[PDB]
DNA sequence: AGCCACATCCCGGCACTCGAAGTCCCCAACTTGGATGATTTCTTCCAGTCCTGGTAA
């Protein structure tokens, strides 16, 4: 009904309403995957214990993935989807509302944990975690942008697409084409904001 | 003006894109002069047989 708090700690502690909406639907589909119950108040009631240690529990779920996802893996990992190891959950930040990096804290989180896993993989003769392809519609939300600028940063030469395509076609949105680390460190270089 | 049957309608849901290099453009295509004469084209003999009318003196 309104926000009123003071020694907010917790990442669910702070902001406009619209915010703390978003946190509780996320939450809601990744971890209360049990059918409805209406157990309305008991549900729910437990998303605010759960991230009292979201800094430091975040990453180790998305650690765990990166383990088990390698272990069965069965193509050389530069032509591997970068979906087949983190599930979507980059899809997953789309439901809270906002686009900018400072209110939207799921996005924020995320992409610190992306920089931090390529910063500990370089390039080398055998390929490595950081090699996995993104789609069109992958930059754009990790590059804070609508698609259509993807497509006028590519068209400018600000980064390269590494599968070639048949000619008299097209490359879909969906389709997997640009490396990880060349992503994660265009944002880094060009991208920044007072945001 | 109040009550009832039947049309559709929009959200939540579901499933697909889909592997995976490109194989050269352009403009022209021939004019003149003649096609042969002299000769001849076969002859002997033969060419089946039997069955399958109606009507009135």
């Amino acid at each position: 009904y309104g926000c009123s708090f003071e020694s907010s700690n917790p990442l669910l502690a702070i902001g406009s309403l619209s915010a703390r909406f978003g946190a509780l639907y996320w939450y809601q589909q990744r971890y209360l995957s049990d059918h409805e119950a209406v157990r309305d108040d008991r549900a729910l009631t437990k998303a605010i214990g759960h991230f009292t240690a979201w800094p430091d529990a975040f990453w180790r779920e998305l650690q765990q993935m990166v383990d088990d996802a390698l272990v069965r893996q069965t193509k050389p990992l530069n032509h591997t989807d970068f979906v087949d190891v983190f599930g979507s959950v980059v899809a997953d930040c789309r439901q809270i509302p906002m686009r900018n990096t400072g209110q939207n804290f799921i996005l924020k989180n995320l992409i610190g944990f992306l920089t931090d896993l390529v910063a500990r993989h370089p390039q080398c003769r055998v390929a490595n975690v950081g090699d996995l392809l993104l789609s069109a519609v992958d930059a754009a939300t990790l590059l804070s942008t609508s698609v259509e600028q993807v497509r006028r940063l590519h068209h400018e030469g600000f980064l390269p697409l590494s599968i070639r395509p048949a000619s008299r076609n097209t490359v879909s949105p969906h389709r997997a084409v640009f490396h990880l680390r060349h992503v994660v460190e265009l944002r880094q270089a060009r991208m920044q904001s007072h945001h």
